[PDB]
C-alpha cells in the first residue's frame, strides 16, 4: 500500500513513545541489555473521517499488514526487533494508533569508570525510511512513555528518560539526519555492594597492618603473606560481579592501591626485623612506631586522592 | 475467518487455563524460567450443532489454520510462545476445545531477599486483542490446570496456583485493562541448603573461635587467618549456587557478619599479644577469658537480629 | 491429504522406532540432553498394490509432502523436533516405511542421589493426533531400535531400551492415553570418579588425621587448618564435575562429613593442647592415644551408615 | 525437476569433496567442532552439449533452484548444513560443477587419553538420498580437498585427509550402505603445554619433596601441606583447559600420582619427627636419608609406567 | 531481474565500503567479533536517465527486491549476514546507491603471542557472484568507510584500514580470485594492564624475594611457599582476562618465568638452611648475600631476552 497522499509539503510527523517493560540481562559478558517493550505510533492517514451513527466503531482494528505503517527501524540492535503487532485502532479524527510489543537486543556502551557508583547512560536510536517525503520522526509523544510503576530495571534507579531529536547522521544517506535518540539515564544504587565488596577488603587490609603491633617475625610474615592470600582470593570472589572493564576503573585501582600496600608492609616488617636482628632495636622500634599511624593516614590520603581523579 | 456472530453484546467469554509439563531452567543468570506446558482454551463458536446420528462424529477434528481462534498473547516473555496446536475438538453442544503445546521464555522477577528460605511468586499475564467486540479472558476454567503430579519444578515445593483477573492495563489501549494473572506461589525446600552451605561457614567460624583457647600467638594468627583465607575460599564455593542479587541478600549479611567477626577476632588475639608482652598478662587472661563467652553469645544476638529484620 | 480409509474399525497402528545416533550434552546445565537419531515409521495404506513387472520399482520413493504421514510429536521436547525426511519406501505390499532424521532436546529429570554410582533412566514420549479414527501408537517395532554399535553415549553404559507403551494421559484429550513410552536405563561408570574425586579428599583427610601423631601445636593447627583450606579447595575443583543438585546428594553428604570430622579434629587438637597446657599430660596423651584409633574407626562407621541410607 | 536420464544402469556417481576454510570452536564443550567450509559437486546431466560458437558462454550460470541437484545430507550434524549455493557452473561437456558454502556444527567423539600430546580423528560422513537409480558418492574429487594454506585448525596440525566411502549402513534403508567418510587425522602441538601445565607441576612437587632436607618438624609441615594447597590451586588454574574427561585421563593419571606422592611425602614426614622424638634420632636420619633418593627415583619410574600403560 | 545489459566487455565494477557502526564480542570465546554496520553499494544500472522538471525526484527510491542487485556475500561468516535495506536511492546519472544493515558474526584469526602489547588484524572478504560478465568488486569507494567518530571497538585503538583487492582465489571457480580484503590493524591500549596483571605479580615476586633477608627458616619457607601459593591464585584470577591460547604466549612465557624463579628461591633457601645447620654459616651467609643482588639481576636479564625473542 502506497503511503497516504500528503495534501501539502508539510513532513509525515509520526507520534512515537516505547513504554518501557522488562529491561532485563543489563551485561550478557558486559554491553548489552535487552528490552521487551511497547513502542507507541501515531500518525495522519487518509483512513475513515468523522462517522456519526454510520458505521458505530470508533476504534476500527485493521489487520497489520493491511493499512500502511512507517518503516520505523533500529539502529543499535543485533537483529530487527522482535515486532509483535498489538492494536492498530484508527480513530474517525483521522489518526492511526499502532503499537506493537518487540524484544529487541539493545546496544550500548557501558561506562564503568565508577563502578560501584556509576550513573550509565543507556541509548535507542530511531530512524525512518523516507519514500515520497520526508518523514521527522523527531515527534516525541511524552505521554506514551516510562517505565514500570516498580521503577527498578534490574536493581537500578532511574532518573530521566529525556528524548532529544539530534539532527544528526552517520555520514551516510539524505534521510539519516533526523535520528531519534532515547536518553534513559539510570543511576546504580551502592548500597549492597558496600557490605557485599569494598567492607571486606578494608577488615582484611586491616587484618595485615595488625602486623605493626607485633614483635613476633613469624607471626608478622603470616599475617601479611596470609592476608595477601586471602585478598586475592577474594579478589577472586569479587571478580564474577565485575565486567571485563579493559580500561582503568576506580574498582580496579583500589584494589591496586591495596596490592602496592601489602608490598608495602612487607617491606616494612622485612626492614624492621633486619634492624632487629643486627643489634638496632631503636630504630626497629621508631620504624614499626611511625608505621602504626603511617599506614592508615596514607592509605586515607591514597583514597581521597583516588575519589578526587575518578570523580 | 471472521470471529463468529456474537447474538448479543456478551463479551465473548473464552475459557483458559494452563497445565503445566516441565517448568526448568529457574535461573537463565538469575531471572528466567522456561515452561513446556499445554494451554487449553474454550469458547462459543457457530459451528456444528446438535448431531443426532447423522455425522456420526462427536469431537469432529478441525485443521487449526481452518477455524477462527482468539488471539491469546503472552505478555512477559522473550518471543512468541513457541505455539504447537494438539487437539482443536469443537462439540455438538457449540463450544470448541483448543489445546495448544507452546515452549514460552516466561519472564518473572526473582527475590532472593530470604535466599535459603526464602518463596517466590512466578507469573504469567495474558491479554486477548478485541476485534470486533469486547472479549474478556477473567473466565479461569480451574479445571485444566495443575503441575504434574510429581509436584516439583526443580526441587521446588508448590503451595497455590491462584488465577485472579486483575482489572488493570499499562495505561495503553483499550482492552488492556482485562489481564489474566497466573499466580503461582512456589516455596524453595531448604533441608539441603543447611549442610550445603550454611553449617561448614559455622564450623570454619568455630574454628577460628578455638583461638581464644590458646596462649600461643604465632599459633593463634595461624588459626584466624588460615581460617579466613578458608571461609573466603568456601564463599568463592558458594558463590556459584547464588545468583547475581544485586541488592542486600539474607545470605549476604550473614557472609559480612562473619567476616566482621574475623576482623574483630584478629584484634582480639592482637590486644591479648599485646597486653601479655608488656608484663600485663592479667589483663590478657581477662580480655581472653570474657572473649571465650563473649564472641558465641555475640554471635548469636546477631543471627537472631539479622532474622528479625529479615523475616 | 486425507488419511487412508480404514477399511474396518481397527485402529490405524503405526509401527515406530527411534536407531540412537548421538545422545550428547546429557548436561546443558543439569537436566536437558540432546539426541540427533532416525526414527522409522510403518503403517498402512491404500498405496501401489502388488506389482509384478509392471513399473518394475520395489520400493517407489515419493515425495515428503505428497503422501500423508501421520503425526508424531514429542512431549518433553524444547521444541519441535527438527525433522527431517531420509526416505519415504512404500511397498507393494501395502506398507510405508519412513524414516526421518530429528534433533530434539528431549527433557528428562536427572535424579543425582548418589551421584557417584547412579543409574538415571532417560524418557521420550509420544502422542498420536487422531483425526477420523484412533491411532494406536503402541505397535514398537522392536528391530529397528537400538543406539550405536560404540554402545557409549558420553562415557554411560547401556543396560536396557524397554518400550512400554503406558495407558496414562496429562488430565486432556482423549487420545492422550495412548502415550509411547521409550525408557533407556543408563549406568555411569564410575572407575575414573574413584581417583578424580573420591581417592584425594581421602588422601587430604588422611594428612589432617596426621595432626594426632604430633605434640607440636603450632604444627597441628597448621596441619588441621592448611588441609581444611586444601579440601576447600578441592572442592572447588570438584565443583565443575557435579551438577547443580538442590537436594541432598550422596556425594554432597560425605563432603559434609568430612567437614564435620575437620571441625571435630580442630575440637581434639585444642583440647589436647589445653590440658597439656595446664600440668595434664596424662589426660592429653590418653585423649591422643584413643583419637588414633576412634577417627578412622567413626570415619568408617559413617561411611557405612551414608552407604546403607543412600543404597 | 526430474532426475536426468540414466542412459544405461550405470549408477550416477557424483565426484564430490570439501575444501576446509575455518574449523574453529573444537570443543563447545568438549565435542562439537564447526566448519565453514565450501563443498564440491560435479556429476552428469544431460544439459547443453558441445557449443562451438553458438551462444558464446563455457560456464552458463544457472539458478539454484531452476537445475535438480543430488540431494548430499550430513549424518554426524547438529541441523541441516546452512547450504548456501556459490555458482553452479555447467560445462559443454555435459558436467555440472555445484559449489555451496555450508556452515554445519559437526559432529565427532574427542579421545582424550592422551590429553597433552593426542591425535584425534575427525569425522564427517555423506549419504545420498537415491530416487530412481542408486547413486553411489563413492566418487571422492580428490583435487578440490584440503584446509587453509595455513595448515591450522586452532593450534593443531594436521597429517591427512583421507577419504574412504566405507560399504557400511546404520541398519536402516538400502542406500544408507553407500556411506562416505572424511578422516581428518589431526595431531595437537604440545610444546605449550610443557611449560603452561606440565613443567609447574613438577616444580611443586620438587617444592615438596624439598621437606626431605630439613630437620624441622613446623618448617616440613609448612612445605609438604602449603605445596599441597599450591597443587591443587595449580589444579583449578589447570582445569579450564582440560574437558569434561569423564573416563580415565593420562594427564588425570599424573595429577592422581602427584596426589599419592603428597600423601606418601605426608606420612614420611610425620614417620621422621615420630621417629625423632622418642630417642631414635638414626632411625629417622636414615629414614630420610633413604627417602631424599627413594622419592625422586620412584617418581620416575611411575612416570614411565603410566606413560607405557597409556602409549 | 536479469543485469542490467552491458553496453560493452567493461565488467560492471560495484562501488563498496563498509561504514562500521559497533565492533563489540570481540572474543565470544578467543577468536570471532561480531560487527553491526552499514555497507554501501553503488554501481551502473539502466535506470531513470537525467530528469529536467519530469518526474520531480532525484532520489527514487525502489523496492529492495524490485531492482536487481549484485550478489555481494562474506566469506569468513557463521552465515549469510543478516541484510536490512534501508535505502535504495537511484540518481537520474544513472547510478544506485545501495546502503543495507548488516549483522555478521565476522571470523578472524586473534593472534595473541605479545597478548598485553599485541596489534591484530581483523579481516573481512568480499566475492561477487558473475552470472554473465565477469563482476570486478576491486572499485573501494574510499570514502563511505570508516568506524564511529569514538573511535574504539571494545578499548581498542584503530590505526587504518587499508582495503586492498587482492588477486587471490581458494583454487575453486572462475570468480574467486577478485576477492576484496578489508584490514582494519587495530592495536590494544595496555595502560590498565600494567596495574591489573604485570605489577601485581611483580610485587608478589618481590615479596618473595624478601626471604633473603631473613635468617629464619620457618619464615623463609612462610614467605616463599605462602607467596608462591599467592601467585598461583593470582594466575587463577588473572586467566579469566586471557583468552585460550594454545600455543606459547608472551605473557605465558613471564609466568613461567615467575614459577622457575619460585623454584629456584626454594632450592636457594633449602641450600642456606642445609649449609647453616652443619657448622657452615660462612658458605650460607655468602650464598644469601650473592643471591640477595643475583636474583633480581637474573630476572631483569630473563625480562630482557623474553622481550627480544618476542618483539
Ligand atoms: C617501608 C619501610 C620503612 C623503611 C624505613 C627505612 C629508614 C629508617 C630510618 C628513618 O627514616 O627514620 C625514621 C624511622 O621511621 C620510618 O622510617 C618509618 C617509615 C614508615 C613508612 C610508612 C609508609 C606508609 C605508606 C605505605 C603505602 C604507600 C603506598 C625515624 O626514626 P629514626 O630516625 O630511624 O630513629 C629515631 C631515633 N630513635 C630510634 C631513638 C627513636
Ligand atoms: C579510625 C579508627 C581508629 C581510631 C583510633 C585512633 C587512635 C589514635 C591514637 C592512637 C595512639 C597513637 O598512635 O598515639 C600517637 C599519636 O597518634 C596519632 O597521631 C593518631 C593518628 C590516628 C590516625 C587514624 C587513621 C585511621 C584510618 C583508618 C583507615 C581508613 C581507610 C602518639 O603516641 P606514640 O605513637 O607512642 O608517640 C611516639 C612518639 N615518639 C616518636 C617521639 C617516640
Ligand atoms: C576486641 C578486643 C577486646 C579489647 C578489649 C580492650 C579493653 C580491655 C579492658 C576491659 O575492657 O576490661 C575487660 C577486659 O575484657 C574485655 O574487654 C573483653 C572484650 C571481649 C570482646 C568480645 C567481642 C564479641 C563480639 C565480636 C563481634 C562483634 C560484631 C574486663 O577485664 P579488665 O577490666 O581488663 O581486668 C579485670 C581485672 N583482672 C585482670 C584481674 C581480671
Ligand atoms: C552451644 C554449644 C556449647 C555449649 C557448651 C556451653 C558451656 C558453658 C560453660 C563453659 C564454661 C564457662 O565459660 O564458664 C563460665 C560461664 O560461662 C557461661 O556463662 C556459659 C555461656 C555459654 C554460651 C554458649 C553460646 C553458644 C553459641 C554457639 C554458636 C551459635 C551460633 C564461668 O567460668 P569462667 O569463664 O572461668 O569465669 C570467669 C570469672 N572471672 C571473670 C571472675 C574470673
Ligand atoms: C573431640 C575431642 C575429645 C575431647 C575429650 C574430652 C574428655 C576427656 C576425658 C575422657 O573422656 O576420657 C578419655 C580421654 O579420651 C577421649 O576422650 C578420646 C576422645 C576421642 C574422640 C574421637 C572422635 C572421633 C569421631 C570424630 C568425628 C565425629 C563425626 C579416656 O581417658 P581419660 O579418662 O581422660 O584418662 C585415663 C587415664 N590416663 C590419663 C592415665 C590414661
Ligand atoms: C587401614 C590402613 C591402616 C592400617 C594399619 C592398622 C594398624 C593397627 C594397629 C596400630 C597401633 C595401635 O593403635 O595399637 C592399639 C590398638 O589399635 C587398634 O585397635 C587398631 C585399630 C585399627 C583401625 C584402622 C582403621 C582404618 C580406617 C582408614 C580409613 C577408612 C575410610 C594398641 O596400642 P595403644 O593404642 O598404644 O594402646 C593404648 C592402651 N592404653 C589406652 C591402655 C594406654
Ligand atoms: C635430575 C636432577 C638432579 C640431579 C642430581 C643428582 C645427584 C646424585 C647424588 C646426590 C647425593 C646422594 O644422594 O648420594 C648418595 C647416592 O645417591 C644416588 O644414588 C643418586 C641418585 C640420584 C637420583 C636422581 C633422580 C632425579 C629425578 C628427578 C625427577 C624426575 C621426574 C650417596 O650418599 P648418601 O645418600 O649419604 O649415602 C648413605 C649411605 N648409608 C645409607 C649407608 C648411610
Ligand atoms: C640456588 C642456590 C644456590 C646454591 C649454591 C651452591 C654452591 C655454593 C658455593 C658457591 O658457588 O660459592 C658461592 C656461593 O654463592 C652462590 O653460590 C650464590 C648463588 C646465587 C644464585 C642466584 C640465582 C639467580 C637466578 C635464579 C633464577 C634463574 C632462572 C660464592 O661463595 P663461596 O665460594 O661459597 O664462599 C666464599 C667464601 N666465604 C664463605 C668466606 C665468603
Ligand atoms: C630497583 C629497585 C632497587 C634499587 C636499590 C638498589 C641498591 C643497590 C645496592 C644494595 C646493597 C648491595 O647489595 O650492595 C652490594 C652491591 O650491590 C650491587 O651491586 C647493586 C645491585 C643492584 C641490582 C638491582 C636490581 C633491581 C631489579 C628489580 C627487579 C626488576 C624486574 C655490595 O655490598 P655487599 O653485597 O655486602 O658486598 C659483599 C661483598 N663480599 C661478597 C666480598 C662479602
Amino acid at each position: 500500500v502506497s503511503p497516504p497522499p500528503p495534501i501539502a509539503d508539510e513532513p509525515l510527523t509520526v507520534n512515537t513513545g516505547i513504554y518501557l517493560i522488562e529491561c532485563y540481562s543489563l551485561d550478557d559478558k558486559a554491553e548489552t541489555f535487552k528490552v521487551n517493550a511497547f513502542l507507541s505510533l501515531s500518525w495522519k492517514d487518509r483512513r475513515l473521517a468523522f462517522d456519526p451513527v454510520r458505521s458505530g466503531v470508533r476504534v476500527k482494528t485493521y489487520e497489520p499488514e493491511a493499512i500502511w505503517i512507517p518503516e520505523i527501524r533500529f539502529v543499535n540492535v543485533e537483529n530487527a526487533r522482535d515486532a509483535d503487532v498489538v492494536d492498530i485502532s484508527v480513530s474517525p479524527d483521522g489518526t492511526v494508533q499502532y503499537l506493537e510489543r518487540f524484544s529487541a537486543r539493545v546496544l550500548s556502551p557501558l561506562d564503568f569508570r565508577r563502578y560501584p557508583f556509576d550513573s550509565q547512560t543507556l541509548h535507542i536510536y530511531l530512524i525512518v525510511r523516507s519514500v515520497d517525503t520526508r518523514n521527522i520522526v523527531l515527534a516525541v509523544d511524552l505521554e506514551k512513555v516510562g517505565k514500570n510503576d516498580d521503577v527498578f530495571l534490574t536493581g537500578w534507579d532511574i532518573e530521566s528518560f529525556t528524548a532529544v531529536v539530534k539532527p544528526a547522521n552517520f555520514a551516510l544517506e539524505d534521510r539519516l539526519e533526523s535520528k531519534l535518540d532515547y536518553q534513559l539515564r539510570i543511576s546504580r544504587q551502592y548500597f549492597s555492594y558496600i557490605p557485599n565488596i569494598i567492607l571486606p577488603m578494608l577488615f582484611i587490609l586491616f587484618i595485615s597492618w595488625t602486623a605493626f603491633w607485633s614483635t613476633s617475625y613469624e607471626a608478622n610474615v603470616t599475617l601479611v603473606v596470609s592476608t595477601l592470600i586471602a585478598h586475592i582470593a577474594f579478589n577472586i570472589l569479587v571478580e564474577t560481579n565485575l565486567p571485563k572493564t579493559p580500561y582503568m576503573t576506580y574498582t580496579g585501582a583500589i584494589i591496586f592501591m591495596i596490592y602496592l600496600f601489602y608490598f608495602v608492609a612487607v617491606i616494612e616488617v622485612t626492614v624492621q626485623h633486619y634492624l632487629k636482628v643486627e643489634s638496632q632495636p631503636a630504630r626497629a622500634a621508631s620504624i614499626t612506631r611511625a608505621s602504626r599511624i603511617a599506614f592508615p593516614v596514607v592509605f586515607l590520603l591514597a583514597n581521597i586522592i583516588l575519589a578526587f581523579l575518578f570523580f
